[PDB]
């Protein structure tokens, strides 16, 4: 069915608080914090804002199984300072 798709920056209640590490071999490792029920997308958009060198070349992957955009750390078990391997461009960023 058709519905709204608000993709803006906003704050919300505090559910959980886990840890994550974006180890980009094609760029650099970066640590960040997020809640249990939170759209990883919000993290992507923010990334570009800082280092918009490869927003269309981002792919979160873990040493166990692939990850999508409609997924969460709740049913992924990716907490406790879990470093999710991520790949990026080769001639666009800086590694």
């Amino acid at each position: 069915m058709a519905d709204e798709k608000p993709k803006e920056g906003v704050k919300t209640e505090n559910n959980d608080h886990i840890n994550l590490k974006v180890a980009g071999q094609d760029g650099s490792v970066v640590q960040f914090k997020i809640k249990r029920h939170t759209p990883l997308s919000k993290l992507m958009k923010a990334y570009c804002e800082r280092q918009g060198l490869s927003m269309r070349q981002i792919r979160f992957r873990f040493d166990g199984q692939p990850i999508n955009e409609t997924d969460t750390p709740a049913q992924l078990e990716m907490e406790d300072e879990d470093t999710i391997d991520v790949f990026q461009q080769q001639t666009g960023g800086v590694y």
